[PDB]
């Protein structure tokens, strides 16, 4: 409930396009945040994690596994 976690596969090459989970958030991860439209965000495909601190105190962590396919 105080955590929720996201697991999603992705191709090495492509670039993920994701919704943030929260409006106004604060965002923990490897790669640089890069927000976009419609309060969506952008990443190069890496196996990697990142974390979403939420106003409601929900805290989202993501996990991608990118694949050679």
């Amino acid at each position: 409930t105080c955590e929720l976690y996201h697991y999603q596969e992705c191709v090495r090459g492509t670039t993920v396009l994701l919704k943030e989970p929260c409006s106004s958030g604060t965002y923990e991860g490897n790669s640089p945040f890069h927000p976009l439209a419609d309060n969506k965000f952008a990443l190069t495909c890496f196996s990697t994690q990142f974390a979403f601190a939420c106003p409601d105190g929900v805290k989202h962590v993501y996990q991608l596994r990118a694949r050679s396919v």
